[PDB]
């Protein structure tokens, strides 16, 4: 008898086109883990590199002879529908800059299982796996996990707090840029995400760094490896390289109300005589407070509604209005010189991550992320849809009970009151808004320095203008 890989229903993929090599590689890696433990009681010589080889190789052979049954997470019909979508629509990513590659991973928000993926436009013509092995910076999609998610979560801010987007410079003396802008004064957390302004993200991380929040603790809990957290542009996705698979897993976390389940493609390995060599252990972990996570899903639902940096919701509506009705949330990213684009989507029941780019690191059109990648993802989204009607779901994302609402002046994210404006102390009034907070006591009173970030010059022109009462 010979070894085999099966779809999650039970259908045999192949015996022992990305489909084959992904499930086989993850298969071998769990095999390696088990061999290294299966006695050969190792640790640390596991670090020596001559061994690694020996085992990796030994691993491969155990699958070739050995005769085991490998159970994947893959839902055949969706996976096929996905391959078809890329065959039928990959071409909408092409934008006068040569074949554009693509990597997507569709992940259950609750198991962490991967129901299917897109490896690239065409395994025959080119084999790198853009869903699994390639790594690029996630850009402005880092913002929600590494800056805002965290700070809200340490109650250092809430839903309508306020960030300086006034001009300001890295420590080298160069201007923090957004596309072509030097900045624009103050704005809500809402605006800053809907447009992905860079400066607000820059001030957020900086403040985290001054309270020394254990940022790394958080990122590490989702599976991220970032070699150096002391980079000023970190939050914008500077110094971070990731895979679609892995980062899809980051959006899975915000989506499953702050609870990370570890990504995977393999659920079970079973030996000839039925003995279980590997089985997926469900260990959940609570990376963000349900307060924080649900707050975030609210804001990330306007990121798509707003349509400011993605045409998606329009594209999807046009190809299928019912579905465009599911409670979608998401975020985009663009890297320097338009070299990559990212779009992450979740409804509460699934996540879809999608990266488009060139293999050799050159540039896409300006539109590629905002338009192309959006319309393509909307077609992929239908395609899964058609293949498995119930899959995406109808549930709403919802603000958790533990969230805490506050009345605050639109003008300063903060509860109204007296403040010190250079002699002449001030009664601070204007219209209010409810602002969500993931701490026990809600918003502060207004303070001269209400916003995250801002210079002295800044606050002066800001409070100046707030003064027309
Ligand atoms: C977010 O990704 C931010 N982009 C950038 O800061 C930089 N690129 O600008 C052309 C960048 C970030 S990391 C890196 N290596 N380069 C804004 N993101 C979007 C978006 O798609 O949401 C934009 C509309 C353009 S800039």
């Amino acid at each position: 008898s010979i070894s085999e890989i099966t779809y999650s229903d039970g259908t045999v993929i192949a015996s022992i086109d990305y489909l084959y090599f992904t499930t086989l590689a993850e298969a071998q890696e769990r095999m390696y883990d088990y061999l290294a433990q299966r006695d050969n009681v190792s640790a640390k010589e596991l670090k020596n590199e001559a061994t690694q080889k020996f085992y990796r190789d030994l691993a491969a052979k155990e699958i070739e002879n050995g005769g085991y049954k490998i159970t994947t997470t893959i839902d055949q019909k969706i996976h096929s529908a996905m391959q078809s979508a890329v065959a039928d629509y990959g071409y909408l990513l092409d934008d006068g800059t040569g074949r554009v590659e693509v990597g997507n991973v569709l992940m259950d928000n609750q198991t962490g299982a991967i129901l299917g993926f897109v490896g690239g436009r065409n395994y025959q013509e080119n084999q790198n796996n853009h869903a699994f092995d390639t790594k690029r910076s996630p850009a402005s999609t880092t913002k929600p996990l590494l800056a805002y998610g965290i700070a809200i979560d340490q109650g250092l801010m809430g839903s309508e707090t306020i960030l300086s987007n006034y001009p300001t410079n890295f420590a080298n003396g160069n201007p923090i840029m957004y596309a072509n802008s030097k900045g624009t004064g103050m704005m809500t957390l809402g605006e800053a995400l809907n447009y992905s302004w860079n400066i607000p993200a820059y001030w957020t991380y900086r403040m985290l760094r001054e309270n020394g929040v254990d940022v790394k603790g958080y990122m590490e809990k989702m599976g991220y490896e970032i070699p150096e957290y002391g980079i000023e542009s970190l939050p914008m996705g500077g110094g971070i390289e990731v895979t679609v698979a892995q980062h899809t897993n980051g959006y899975q976390t915000l989506a499953n109300n702050g609870v990370y389940h570890q990504k995977h493609v393999i659920s079970k390995i079973e030996a000839a005589d039925g003995r279980v060599v590997y089985e997926y252990q469900d260990k959940p972990v609570q990376v963000y407070s349900k307060a924080t996570a649900t707050i975030m899903q609210g804001l990330l639902r306007e990121v798509l509604s707003s349509r400011v940096t993605t045409t998606f919701k329009s594209n999807l509506t046009s190809l299928n209005p019912t579905l465009a009705n599911a409670d979608w949330i998401g975020k985009t990213g663009t890297t320097n010189q338009d070299e990559n684009m990212w779009l992450m989507l979740s409804t509460p029941r699934l996540t879809l991550g999608g990266w488009i780019g060139h293999d050799d690191n050159h540039s896409l059109s300006q539109q590629a992320g905002y338009s192309n990648n959006s319309n393509y993802m909307a077609h992929l989204v239908n395609a899964i849809q058609q293949a498995s009607p119930s899959i995406w779901g109808n549930e709403r994302f919802a603000l958790d009970p533990s969230v805490v609402k506050s009345e605050v002046l639109k003008s300063t994210g903060q509860k109204p009151g007296k403040v010190s404006v250079e002699g002449k102390e001030v009664e601070v009034t204007g219209s209010t808004v409810t602002s969500y907070w993931a701490n026990k006591s809600g918003a502060p009173a207004t303070s001269y320095r209400f916003a995250i970030g801002g210079s002295d010059a800044d606050y002066q022109n800001a409070w100046s203008s707030i003064v027309g009462s």
